[PDB]
């Protein structure tokens, strides 16, 4: 496998729907040793639906604290030596900034805590778990949404902390590849999750996606997940600071009839 | 002029060489009437500065705050019936946030500081001014940096501020339009303002501008500030969430010859 | 006017629809002193068409020429010292070019041409002009639209050539600066001109533009004439190499 | 292996330096069948050269002519049933087009010949390929560089002539994609092949790479190759219209040499 023996923690696995989970599979194919985390609640759920990947840890951490995520790496410093790759998998706003009209629904507390859930999480991880990714060519990987390129209906909030998110991943790929660290970001096509069961219309965003791209076709978690694996992988050395679009080709195009 | 009429608000100056001061000068020459805001301390300042421009207002705005933000709107709308353009040209992240490496330096508190004030506050000013700014062809503009685009030494935190900013810029120019306001960035080349005096190494960013640029100079606050009025004209009603860079066409090369 | 005194060549104009007609009137009304190229057969169209602007000169300019792009320089030398703009607003490819499945379309001599037209041309007047336009803080736009950027339906080998356009006006703004040269690229939202009538869904472009556009409106050549005279004048000396979209917003969004 | 079974077509293996032989090694090592084409003289090196990967065919190409691109996949034909793959990786202008100052030096037949052969051949081999690559989750990756994007010094007309071939990618991957055939292309970051050996200061341009880059190192055949591999993958459907930059980051930084 292209990830034999290779440590990596993914966050975010709630659902079988969960891109984390496709991640998850695409991993544990490739010979990885995987670990997970959690938020508070739903400890049971997510040990249940991983434990079929053979965890060598299952975690707590919800990224509103930066001491959950000081004690991640401590308790998983324990299990491992190193940690080849962290995948962050993670997003959330508040319901109210996520239909409806951007400046009538933006607030400036729910603009704060997308950016903290949706972005600054991502150098939070990166911040703690630098010292066990030192020099292996370790990587990271951050999930995005082509919202963060482009103003979309709904998406909103969500769209301007992926683009938080995106200059993120680009200066921590300039901050970390010092020490060998791979750092990137998968822009995935909308796929039915349990974070797509807050919008309304999400199966029209589907179907117009699937219409309007090159292949005619919405993605599947594991396109992305297979993605995301190589991405942590040897084969990918050369690639850092990058947006890999997996969507069956919507970003390149425009005005599909 | 070819701003003549035109009821603008101006945010953020506070010297003669802030980039607003520049804009300021350029709406003035246009024929625009001018409005100012301040942050609490710097009243006498700025009210000495923007004199010359025969201010309609000068007010109070700390962008921290959602109610000052209310009583700015309020305010002028006492003097003004509509409002023609609002120029966004504020910044701020934690000294700390600013120098070395991106993950030693970044903190949660920092993070949220440098967007909220220099990203949410474009949403923000939006948000209440857009009332005012419905059907008489508005404007807004904000002023950002290539930091956005690229990861840069030192820029660290203001450049995801900036990023965010120019999503922020976007997202508005999408929620305004169909009231007839367009919305727009101009991306500035490094210019020694009070901001840049808490970089240490900022003469040297300068002098690799103008050596890597095609037009072989920095530019300066007349450029941008022309650049913002012609973005805030019925000239420019074709052009919204856009990024318009005035860095003497830094933002095109690659590598020059001097290596 | 802020164009008062500036010697400015335009190419392109066509007739009264043309962007170069919308350029025209920004500058002319902006106090420029203009000059104008045509095509072979339409010398009696254009002079006309272009007389009210009161021209300096009114030449003779087929871009797939490297004699008349030449010549064209000459006799305007010996009316204008020096120049301080050119215009670029012509585009062309073969009509098999330009509707259908781009694979099956796409010929060789096809792909040639266009970009010939399209993007050689341009680089092409940058280098016969350049010695007029040097060291007065000269000017060059050229005329793009997004189907550079994005692959669209029909627009197909036009597309290709508008990317290789764009690749040349930053690698003319890269040459031709250290003369002090200014060179961009007004990326144009659709608007109904000859060129447009090739296509036979126009029309619908156009609808479909409104509507999913934030200002919900189309670009008309006034809005495009005004900007690349702002392009052209001492107030965008910071600028270049860049590509302003003037069209209604449409480049910033995306499912409308 | 993951590309067991696939057959790939492997353009512009010229020696064991250029790109093409690490795209070549990787795909062998992931269980490719392979095919190769050459340039008219270049046959015997060539035979020589790929002998080590099996070929199930080496073939004459020279893309300036429509008339061998046809007889390549006539030939392809008899070998195998349908094609999985194919790998662009061929570009050329005439050496007069490669230094100084673009202006300068760009010709109207020098701008033609790039782009016909760096450009136009993409499609021309996506045209002729099209049949045997029908309803297979087939692919197409070419090879680019980030000339296309950016003003460099030197790379001039090939700059102008990549960025029609990314052009190309995307309309070639819109007009294929209803075949189920996707299209890509991977931006490398400098390495010295033969290619590189008519650039004077090539040495440098790597050095400056690898001091700006966010990986501190020059990237290899094998990253590229690699990259490659996946992207003619089954793992790799959900991709298309896309430039992976290889280039160990240099695509995402600004202002990396200033201290
Ligand atoms: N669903 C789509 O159409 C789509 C498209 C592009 C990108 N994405 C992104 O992919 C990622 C994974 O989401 P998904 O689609 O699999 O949805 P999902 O609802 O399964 O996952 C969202 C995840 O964020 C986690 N989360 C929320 N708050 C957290 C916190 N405070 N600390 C730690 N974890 C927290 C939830 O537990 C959950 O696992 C997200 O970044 C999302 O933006 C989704
Ligand atoms: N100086 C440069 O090189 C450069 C380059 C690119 C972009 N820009 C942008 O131009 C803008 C103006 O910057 P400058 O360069 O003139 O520096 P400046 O110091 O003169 O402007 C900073 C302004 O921000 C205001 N500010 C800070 N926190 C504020 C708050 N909480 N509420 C209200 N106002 C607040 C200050 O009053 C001041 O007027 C900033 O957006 C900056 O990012 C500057
Ligand atoms: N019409 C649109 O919707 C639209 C949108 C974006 C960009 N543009 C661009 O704007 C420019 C102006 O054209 P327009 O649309 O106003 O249409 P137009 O038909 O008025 O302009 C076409 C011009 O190109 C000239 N031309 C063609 N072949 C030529 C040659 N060999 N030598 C010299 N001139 C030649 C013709 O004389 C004509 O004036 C074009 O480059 C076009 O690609 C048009
Ligand atoms: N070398 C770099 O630093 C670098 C960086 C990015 C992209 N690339 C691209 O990768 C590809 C491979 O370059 P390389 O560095 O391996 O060089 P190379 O010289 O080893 O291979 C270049 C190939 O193009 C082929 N070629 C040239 N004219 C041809 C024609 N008329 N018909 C058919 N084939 C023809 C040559 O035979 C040769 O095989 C090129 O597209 C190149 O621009 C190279
Ligand atoms: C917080 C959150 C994050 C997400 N990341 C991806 N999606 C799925 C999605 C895809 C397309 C559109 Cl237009 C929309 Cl609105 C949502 C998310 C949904 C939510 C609610
Ligand atoms: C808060 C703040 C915002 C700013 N926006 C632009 N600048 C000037 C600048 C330009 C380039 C670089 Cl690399 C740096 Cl570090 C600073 C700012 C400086 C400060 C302090
Ligand atoms: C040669 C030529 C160049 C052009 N440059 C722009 N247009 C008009 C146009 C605008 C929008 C769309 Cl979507 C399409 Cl398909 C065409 C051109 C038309 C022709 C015929
Ligand atoms: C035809 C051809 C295509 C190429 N694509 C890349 N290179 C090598 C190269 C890499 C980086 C730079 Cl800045 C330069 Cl100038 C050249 C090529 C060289 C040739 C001769």
């Amino acid at each position: 496998g292209f990830l034999a023996g290779k440590k990596i923690l993914i966050t975010g696995l709630l659902s079988n729907k969960s891109i984390a989970y496709g991640i998850a599979k695409a991993m544990h194919r490739e010979g990885a040793e995987l670990a997970f985390t959690y938020v508070g609640q739903f400890k049971d759920r997510v040990e249940k639906l991983c434990a079929e990947f053979n965890p060598a840890a299952v975690l707590p951490c919800d990224v509103i604290s930066d001491q959950e995520i000081k004690d991640l790496f401590v308790e998983l410093g324990k299990v491992w030596d190193g940690l080849d790759a962290i995948v962050h998998s993670i997003a959330f706003a508040p319901r109210d900034q996520l239909e409806g009209n951007f400046i009538d629904c933006v607030t400036r507390e729910g603009f704060s805590i997308a950016h903290d859930i949706s972005a600054y999480s991502f150098a939070a991880l990166a911040k703690e778990g630098r010292s066990m990714m030192k020099n292996r060519n370790a990587s990271m990987v951050a999930l995005t949404y082509i919202g963060a390129e482009k103003a979309m209906p709904s998406y909103n909030t969500m769209g301007v902390a992926k683009a938080s998110l995106e200059a993120t991943v680009r200066y921590t790929a300039l901050a970390l590849g010092e020490d060998g660290i791979k750092v990137n970001a998968v822009s995935a096509g909308p796929i039915k999750t349990l974070a797509a069961s807050g919008i309304s219309n999400f199966k029209k965003m589907l179907d117009y996606n699937a219409m309007v791209s090159p292949l005619k076709k919405n993605v599947d978690i594991m396109e992305v997940g297979n993605t995301v694996a190589f991405l942590c992988s040897d084969m990918a050395t050369g690639i850092t600071g990058e947006v890999v679009h997996v969507d069956a080709g919507y970003h390149c195009v425009s005005m599909g009839n």
